[PDB]
């Protein structure tokens, strides 16, 4: 399971301080965007009121640092969660790219940068529930894909849940799920295994020459449904269905009987055995990312 | 998470060489371009290659190498052990500062795949105990502040579906030759210090229901532990857990109790980290850095 090349990406990451706070921001074209709480001292963080917070501000009361050259602010507007800070530089290093916001499932890398100073990179997938296990003063933190040269950016990390878990807006600033950026108790929501990306990644698996886990049975969709749901996995629907149809067609298994095997492994486990040299298996890789490699 | 360092520095570097029927990728590092020297056999050569005889055959003009757009001016070429290096006639302008250094097994790194001088994803990895990691050219690296150690460089793609590959300076990860004669992968041993290291992980975040009260001595872990094919523990070992038994008071040898008993026990459907298996390519650094 492979990150995008973080190139692009790096050179777009500088450092945002607002008196005390300081976070990462994505700094595209003669614009810097990041996360709005930059404006919020950690006590300010329970019921901050940004509009409020936002009018108090001026251009000079941002510090915008690209390495160690520092960045002149001339504007700052906000929208939604992100605020948008204009400078008098466009960054040079700035890639082609495109905003997107992606469903519960897909997958992206991201890029975490620790004070405007990238350190690492992962691949990760959306959750069901809206949430990213990650590993993160990560705030700012962007995800993303490439197509060709085209950088899709699709997520900023904001908030770190109590659960130990990541969440974030889109570049437009509109949070992923139901939380928003206030330091109160909000609720995860209990996850779910992401039963496409499971199949995908069997069909993966057969493409490559393993073959142990496949049986002789099928099923409707609903029996399937049923006994997967009972594992803590998603239903699946005729959309995730039609999405493995490329994938049905090249191996030549019915997705309904890849399904059947699906129902046997979450019966029966691996028998020590591996699948893609994983003994667990693995929710985290898209029908496109198959189709990709 | 287990997390790659960033590739952009690497990614300056990447080029594409050809030579004849074959392509792959190189490492572009000031005036030279560093890369497997299997580069310089066809499909034919491959099965009992002299690489003396087929090296002096050769001249600049049979080297191509493209960086992106720009097609690359060879003005020599010698070999070192098993990497081709080519003279350049001008250096590359994004070149990091850099060190060539060797792993031991256990350590562990990131990888940039590439394909015919194109980055297209990025690993990070561990040298296995038998030399192995679970494209021809992409390398191996980490990074220190701004310094990027270059530790690997891929040459065999093994039967297991595993690779297998060089330092920097073309001396191979173990008894492996770049040769086209089918090689055991002689079987892996799960990294113990790895694992142990992990387990302080656990500690110093939230998870402590696998701590317990027994102590052990150096011996009979390793007697039991090496029963479930794990690596043997060194004095080594143990001196670069010191860092982390201290920050969470757990002596070394009673965490090695601890991991007596989940091998001995498992996990009782709890799980670590919220991971029912255990993680060995974390080494005692990668945890103190996380
Ligand atoms: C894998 N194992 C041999 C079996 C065999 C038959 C079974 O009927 C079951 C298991 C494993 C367990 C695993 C776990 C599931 N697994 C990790 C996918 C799981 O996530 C949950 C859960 N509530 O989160 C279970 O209830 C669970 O206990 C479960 O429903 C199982 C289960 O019903």
């Amino acid at each position: 399971k492979m990150a995008f090349p973080s190139g692009k990406v790096e050179g777009c990451m500088v450092q945002v301080t607002c008196g005390t706070t300081t976070l990462n921001g994505l700094w595209l074209d003669d614009v810097v965007y990041c996360p709005r709480h930059v404006i919020c001292t950690s006590e300010d963080m329970l019921n901050p009121n940004y509009e409020d917070l936002l009018i108090r501000k001026s251009n000079h009361n941002f510090l915008v640092q690209a390495g160690n050259v520092q960045l002149r602010v001339i504007g700052h507007s906000m929208q939604n969660c992100v605020l948008k800070l204009k400078v008098d530089t466009a960054n040079p290093k700035t890639p082609k790219y495109k905003f997107v916001r992606i469903q519960p499932g897909q997958t992206f890398s991201v890029l975490a940068c620790y004070n405007g100073s990238p350190s690492g990179v992962y691949q990760c997938a959306m959750r069901p529930n809206f949430t990213i296990k990650g590993s993160f003063g990560s705030c700012g933190s962007v995800g993303f894909n490439i197509d060709y040269d085209c950088v899709s950016f699709c997520y900023m990390h904001h908030m770190e849940l109590p659960t130990g878990v990541h969440a974030g807006t889109d570049l437009e600033g509109n949070f992923y799920g139901p939380f928003v950026d206030r330091q109160t108790a909000q609720a995860a929501g209990t996850d779910t295994t992401i039963t496409v990306n499971v199949l995908a990644w069997l069909y993966a698996a057969v493409i490559n020459g393993d073959r142990w886990f496949l049986n002789r049975f099928t099923t409707t969709l609903n029996d399937f449904n049923l006994v997967a749901m009972k594992y803590n996995y998603e239903p699946l629907t005729q959309d995730h269905v039609d999405i493995l149809g490329p994938l049905s067609a090249q191996t030549g298994i019915a997705v309904l009987d890849m399904c059947a095997s699906l129902k046997e492994l979450l019966q029966n486990g691996m028998n020590g055995r591996t699948i893609l040299g994983s003994a667990l298996l693995e929710d985290e890789f898209t029908p496109f990312d198959v189709v990709r490699q």
